[PDB]
């Protein structure tokens, strides 16, 4: 095969949709092989511009073509510069732009921890005509710099694998797997907007409905309960656009959902407290001991939901 | 005719928006006929890559145009490999990407089983000309793996068919018909979200409204269920943004429906039972008897409603 | 003139935009005009795809462009074919989508009755060089099937007229009128999902709102007509997608205007029903008689108003 | 220089976006100058149409690019006619369509009076290479109709000007100034929908907030004056999507401000009121006189507020 | 090297977007150096429009790429004039467009003071090869007015620096560093839309909480505070369309905690104060004289939070 190696520049990360599960990835893409000695005008290397590089690809130079896996829609590519040096060697500069897409797990949403993959196969050719040895991946522009609410940490893990594809099989008989080089970049979420914007006013909301039997009546305590189940709907709202919809329960919705619980649950629990008189003589101070004990109980519930 | 055979690799599939009733699927697309021998540089395979393929085009070369029926705009198109063996055989590469549409039933909003369905057809050439003899799908990506709230099952169907054109008959006398091949995803969506998120909740203030009857006097339990009936407005407006407009009703819809109802027949049935005094002696207690009756019609509305 | 005769094809119509009153068309066009005999290899008709067009366009082929002229943008063209009879009649096949535009009266909301038009015209030649002769419109696919919430009725009616632009007159004398293509799809508005949508809501609000009158003091009916405002308010948001602004009313926002002064006119009859005690001493239930004859006007408003 | 005659024809105007500051025209331009004459086949004018101008340009014929100087991005050029009369005069006939944006004051939001203004100048050359002789505007098509909610009123005046360009000045030393044609279409929007959308419930609301003081004890009346305060928060909402950010206050912005300030006076005057009871025996009547003076001085506040 | 001079003209500066940290330049570039002398037609200096520059690229004639490295996604360019005087300098005139992303700092909302920085940087060759000699930044047309809600104030600073890239040091051994044009724009947030808008209401929101401690009895003044974290959540989501995730805090989300905080504690006071009663005697007035030392301490912290 033709051995090419690959030095990826990143510029920035940005635009990370927690939504649609994408985000959108600057840099540059620097590929090199070796091919036949040629002759170029003087010692310098010679220098090939786009919308001319396809004079040279049409008069017989052998270019291949990088494409990423993971991308959503085409990559919005910009400049290219193919450089020769007179000695064998050339060397594609690319400039690309586009949304790569990946798993981006929602177990624990407030401190979740990520990662940022990049994917990068020939379009054409398997490995047994064009294989990567390797690839130095210099983040030195994002090395530990804050990008929107994103903390990223480390360096970036590179990595050389060989992936096969059996829809080729059909056409080609044994020689049928390409070259794969992923690019990982971990970043961990920055948890404190969320700690003051949601988690705190929950709890706090929680604590406004735990006051509810503090009430000496019936129908004030109802109204008290009605009130804040509408307060509690309007925090049900704020999540619609902050996560997509997950097959599973994050921190937040688990919360909403045990407010909840709580909140009706100290509807009939009140509903229970006044059907209990049967001629209207009891009472009702029994069963309304749970001013000490449901929010023992109810951070009890929380204890086992952290760990 | 030219015999034609057509190897759909699919990547992933992506952005599945149920309100604009179109998805957007990611992969590669492989056809491969059979023409005449033709001489290549050495025994190897040539390839011919991107950008230089019209040279082959306006060469003479028979290339003929996968277009997809169902699609939403131009399919997206990014590389594209005609590789020429020297025995005969011309396969034609090329990766799309477009959104595709469906009719997309909705009688059952949370628990719904649909497909996905890719068809794709020649722009120009009639069967006579072009017939499609088999098609072999490889979904081994998405096999059996979760894509946003959709649980795919099961591998595609395939399918040829030969599809009928009218409007050209005007211009071709009888042979006017073109090949088909319609590619079919069955994907069930997965409920959990809907189940934690819409009709629990509404279940729960379907019985916050049921508990208004428990009061003793009037203005406490019209208070009670009119800021009720405020909380249904709310949540009349997170259905807004989660499935179109549809000309009948879904489960969680039905669900408002019926929160409306039960809540304004409420209202109905304390006036009437205020209006039942006609001089302000007589007692209102022989109607208030649905504490527990209005649950268990309405339990059986449910049931009815579910079948 | 030459004489060109058109069959388009229409696929499918979506993306029905009610607010920016725009709409989406697929489909495909069918130009076909007659010229000198050629020769083409073999008695076959000959086959000129897309991107190799341009070679018979430079080569001096007559060949007409066709834009729409209620295009919203450009046309997203895909493929284009242009076979040749040899016998002398060139047909342009093209596939066509866009966003076209019309007037789209709202006189009544819920139920409307609206049309979809295409306007086909050539760009450059009046209808001395290019008059157009006939066109029939096979709209098959989408004859009685439903698109979204619109329920297509009919065939598609076809008119061939000759337009005038005067801003062409300053360059040419006297023949400076277009061809004009119209074809309209008559379309009407299934009411079903905002008859249990809006009206119903809105009326057993307005319900709601007269029954504020069978109370017994003054400040729990004030709150009861605030706490009924607050959800008339709600409503009022609900509409602000659903419409574009217009110069006139619908029949929701109507309804919305009329439940805003029924409110208002409850309050303000409350105001002067305590207002009218000089001293202390009057009972107020005189003008407290509406409880039976705000309905019957309110039911008599609407009745005029549906006429 | 070479004298350019320029004849723009306007389709339609339409996507009017209020928030940000640009609207859509759509319409067609027409260049004419004068040449050498040519021999072209025939006494008929010759057409050149579009992606084979090319051949010319490169052939050697002199054709100037207009551009359009208070654009939004490209704009999406469409057709584009070179047609040729033997006599000399060559004639670029080019349909466009772009987002175009404006001063667009916002003094008086509901009444307001705008223009739409049009700026055409050639790229390259100056005044000296090219002079605009006059335009003609045919705004034929919405000469009195109403777009959106945009009433078009009078004829589009124009005008021809040289506009200066400083930063051309370091390469150019004297012959610097640009031909600059601006094309003005004088607008008023309509304000029928404002009117019964928002001025006429907000003077409702505040009406509502003046019938707080007929009240006779404290915490009913704060609920009623707290309750109105949820619903006039709820329309500062619904104005977030109807005009920008301003640094000025319009009608509607100032009316909110001041059911505001109306709202937190009652619950301060009342609070006063409460207040004057140094030992709990006084009377609060004297100061709750202004059941019929603060309606007075807020239509006073708005009478001088209108002016 | 080559010495190349730029001269960017900026015609307006629009859409600037807070959120997405983004915003769009409009305006032009020139660049200029300075080559072998040429022949050309007369005294006059050449003129080389748009889509035939190629020509000359593929002449032989040698132009730099000029590429805007803050750019997100590829700079909507237009026309581009290469215009040549025959004494040998080459001028490249380009109009540029793109959305162009920097820090955006956000520790004060509403008296930001920001910047808009434009970083101009060529492809491919190093500064041995091409070096910036100076640029002059002609920003006539912004200098004193004002866009959107920013207040442009001053001229824009100029730098020329040599900036080094690590990622081509595999292909270049010693000489791979670039030059650098940085442009800024120093631009201040005008206040007066936030100040009427939500510091001003939030402050009267806040002091219709502090006025809870005037009521006389328990379950009135806990509905009026429950009534009152009804619409602080209300205002809770105004903020959430007007700037993006922060990790700090900014001046508007600290009012909305402190009125969270402030809502809280008093309802945490008021159970604390009906929980002082031991046997259901003792009067709760001890504690309740926070009325006027809550709203000294409250703008205490408000002033310290000022500085
Ligand atoms: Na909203
Ligand atoms: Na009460």
């Amino acid at each position: 095969p033709v051995d090419v190696s690959v030095s990826i520049f990143i510029n920035k990360i940005y635009g990370v949709n927690t939504l649609e599960q994408t985000y959108k990835v600057d840099g540059y893409i620097v590929a090199q092989w070796t091919g036949k000695p040629r002759k170029t005008p003087g010692d310098k290397p010679l220098i090939v511009e786009n919308t001319q590089i396809e004079r040279w690809i049409n008069n017989g130079l052998w270019v291949p073509a990088l494409e990423f896996i993971n991308v959503v829609g085409s990559p919005d590519t910009g400049n290219k510069r193919l450089m020769l040096f007179p000695d064998g060697r050339v060397i594609y500069n690319a400039r690309f732009l586009g949304s790569f897409s990946n798993d981006m797990d929602f177990r624990l949403f407030p401190f979740d921890r990520q990662q940022f993959v990049l994917e990068l196969e020939p379009f054409s050719y398997n490995n047994q005509q064009l294989r990567f040895s390797d690839i130095q991946v210099y983040t030195e522009n994002i090395d530990n710099e804050e990008i929107d609410e994103w903390w990223i940490r480390g360096k970036a893990s590179t990595h050389i694998s060989d992936i096969r594809y059996d829809h080729l099989s059909s056409v080609q008989p044994n020689q049928n797997e390409f070259s794969r080089i992923t690019v990982r970049i971990d970043a961990v979420r920055n948890p404190s907007y969320y700690l003051w914007s949601f988690i705190l006013p929950l709890g706090l909301i929680i604590a406004a409905s735990w006051s509810v039997f503090w009430l000496e009546s019936f129908s004030e305590r109802l109204q008290t309960s009605f009130t804040l189940m509408l307060t509690v709907v309007a925090y049900a709202f704020y999540t619609s656009n902050i996560l997509p919809r997950l097959p599973y329960t994050t921190v937040i919705d688990q919360m909403i959902i045990a407010g909840y619980g709580s909140i009706f649950a100290a509807i009939l629990l009140i509903i229970f407290a006044h059907h209990r008189q049967a001629n209207g003589v009891e009472d009702d101070l029994l069963i309304q001991r749970c001013r000490l004990a449901f929010p023992l109980g109810f951070l009890a519930i929380g204890c086992v939901l952290v760990i």
